[PDB]
């Protein structure tokens, strides 16, 4: 019979690749149909490269892809419509936010799987031997309590050790950290939803001048290199008072054999002031059929058994990663494993996005010169100033003659 191919997570970064082909290969099983899991690079824009390689061929050679909230509208064209296949019930039980993102001029590209949010993990332990008794509040506080735990744990002889750690690397995630510097700043959304450009302000600047701050004092020189597992990586040994990263990160530091296992906790990002936003950068990951599929019917219930009650709770209990359900946040054996669910909710509901839904199609331009530009804060090789000016120009011409 049909064989269903699924590009799903990317194995190169945590337990989610290896658990979503443990789950299609538990749905082929369930329902008697051969499945074939493809794996891919793993930053998300090397991905979106290597989807569009199979979407220009219009190639059935993959049925279900797995799709960053930032996608729908540069993938729309390359999805199936899946509203005639859901009762308006079944699409009331996800996030209405994510659901509304998934859906390009009424097309429901994408079914919502799990959602995400940058927050601050922090070592409590740490905090508590520097007399700190709660995480930071503001940037200035992450430096101060940066710079004494690094200058006591130094002495102490851990010449590995680091007050913080994020992803700097030139790639999407490094926007996903910059606008969450640049919005905790009061600097704004990058490009606003109502298509204003306003990032040149010096809010932004600031917000970027702090970030550099950091490269080599606080943070590794090496962190202008660093995606989510280099960043993991130096944390989850023990070697970072901080860390900026999404959800997932939190179940992996509690197995067992991990150096950090009991040691830390999660909370919001630092703000600049009292008065200026929460910041934590709306991510997450939705279920596509493809327009190309031999076999949409199949496809479909596969999308639909992935995004199911249980597969998510599995997903939430097991590997820390949020639901789309709302109905999952009260289930007890979800909070009882995740406890920070339950006090991080409203961080998660308020996330703030890219700029993707006004972007439409050209977003991974503009995200191209976000990261661009912001790197070469981290590098040195400009100010903040600068960068926000020359960031504002590479924009308008990206956007130029683009209409929301
Ligand atoms: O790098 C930006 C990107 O980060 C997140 O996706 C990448 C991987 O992170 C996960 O560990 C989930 O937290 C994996 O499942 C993902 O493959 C984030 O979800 C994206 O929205 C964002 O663009």
């Amino acid at each position: 019979g049909p064989v269903i191919r699924v590009a799903g997570d990317s194995t190169a970064v945590g337990e989610g690749g290896r658990w979503m082909k443990e789950m299609v290969e538990a749905w082929g099983k369930k329902t008697g149909t051969r499945v074939e899991y493809i794996d891919s690079p793993a930053d998300t824009n090397d991905r979106l490269a290597l989807y569009q390689q199979y979407w220009a061929a219009r190639s059935p050679d993959v049925d279900v892809y797995m799709i960053d909230v930032i996608w729908p509208g540069i993938v729309a064209p390359h999805a199936l419509d899946l509203k005639p296949y859901l009762t308006e019930a079944e699409l009331k039980e996800f996030f209405p936010r994510i659901v509304q993102n998934n859906t390009i001029r009424g097309k429901l590209t994408s079914l919502p799987f799990f959602t995400d949010a940058g927050i601050l993990y922090y070592r409590k332990d740490l905090l508590e031997k520097y007399g700190y008794t709660s995480p930071p509040r503001t940037w200035n506080e992450l430096e101060q309590m940066a710079e004494r735990v690094m200058e006591g744990e130094r002495r102490a002889g851990n010449r590995d050790f680091w007050g913080f750690v994020f992803q700097g690397k030139p790639y999407e995630g490094l926007t996903c950290d910059a606008l969450e510097w640049i919005y905790s700043h009061g600097g704004g959304r990058i490009v606003e939803p109502d298509g204003t450009i306003s990032v040149n302000n010096g809010r932004a600047a600031l917000a970027l001048n702090r970030a550099h701050g950091w490269v080599g004092r606080i943070a590794p020189q090496g962190v202008t290199s660093y995606a989510e597992e280099e960043a993991r990586n130096v944390w989850q040994q023990g070697n970072s008072l901080f860390m900026r990263n999404w959800p997932y990160a939190y179940a992996l530091g509690q197995a067992e054999g991990s150096p950090i296992r009991g040691k830390f906790g999660v909370t919001v990002l630092p703000k600049a002031s009292a008065d200026a936003p929460n910041a934590a950068t709306l991510g997450g990951w939705q279920l596509m059929v493809s327009a190309y599929s031999r076999y949409p019917k199949e496809a479909v219930d596969l999308v639909k058994y992935l995004a199911s009650y249980e597969v998510q709770k599995d997903n939430a209990v097991r590997l820390s990663r949020l639901p789309t359900r709302p109905a999952l946040y009260t289930d007890r054996d979800v909070l009882a494993r995740n406890p920070w669910f339950r006090d991080l909710l409203p961080v998660f509901q308020n996330a703030v996005s890219a700029p993707s839904d006004v972007a439409g199609a050209r977003y991974n331009q503009v995200s191209e010169a976000i990261w661009t530009e912001v790197h070469s804060v981290l590098t040195g090789r400009k100010k903040g100033e600068q960068a926000v000016r020359d960031l504002e120009a590479r924009i308008r011409r990206i956007l130029r003659h683009h209409h929301h």
